[PDB]
């Protein structure tokens, strides 16, 4: 692992942590997260450079692309991945009661 400070403590996703699956982009979700100092992991299989896995309570936030057909975990609230998109426009965590 690499340690470093990036300047200041404002961050839109500040310790929130998220989690991307092989069904929507991440490509492009874990390049902002991660820009706005967020924290964002994937499937370790899927490929490597992953920390936890999709099985960490931890997790405060679960991006999927059908939040609908796969059922939800207690504590973990599952959301699109256009929650975000939304929210990084709006600098601000939009109501995931909309996008579930």
């Amino acid at each position: 692992g690499s340690s470093g400070s990036s300047g200041k403590h404002k961050k839109l996703f500040e310790g929130l942590k998220f989690f991307l699956n092989r069904e929507v982009p991440r490509e492009a979700l874990a390049f902002i997260i991660r820009s706005f100092g967020g924290e964002v992991s994937w499937d370790k299989s899927l490929c490597i450079g992953a920390t936890y896995d999709v099985t960490d309570s931890r997790i405060t936030h679960q991006i999927v692309d059908r939040p609908g057909q796969q059922t939800s975990v207690i504590g973990r609230c599952y959301v699109q991945p256009q929650w975000v998109f939304d929210s990084v426009n709006a600098r601000l965590l939009l109501p995931v009661a909309e996008y579930f």
